[PDB]
């Protein structure tokens, strides 16, 4: 229970931070050319909150799996130096370090 409150911390700090505006909801493939072709396992911050809430996550490890998956995914598809690769980087480093203020 501490362990998944604490997921509620990061995920309410994620969902408000400054660049997480890429990550709030699902990655729409109408709108980017080759996305459902290279993402198979795509992940959104929505769609974590939806699994949290429901009580979904069994551990927080399976919690920051879903969080490692959103910038692997955007790792993945975006250049280092476009705007939602230079977003993801905030993202990605502001998670593994609120996840070590913890662990
Ligand atoms: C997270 C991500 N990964 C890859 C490409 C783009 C994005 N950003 C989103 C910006 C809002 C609407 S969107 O659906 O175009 C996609």
């Amino acid at each position: 229970h501490s362990d998944l409150t604490f997921c509620e911390i990061i995920l309410m700090e994620m969902e408000s931070h400054d660049a997480a505006w890429p990550f709030l909801e699902p990655v729409n493939p109408r709108l980017v050319s080759g996305y459902r072709r290279i993402i198979k396992n795509p992940m959104d911050f929505s769609t974590m909150r939806e699994r949290l809430l429901r009580g979904g996550y069994t551990s927080s490890e399976e919690f920051a799996a879903d969080a490692l998956l959103v910038f692997d995914n955007c790792q993945t598809f975006n250049e280092d130096d476009s705007e939602v690769g230079k977003a993801g980087h905030i993202m990605r480093r502001f998670f593994e370090s609120r996840w070590e203020e913890f662990y």
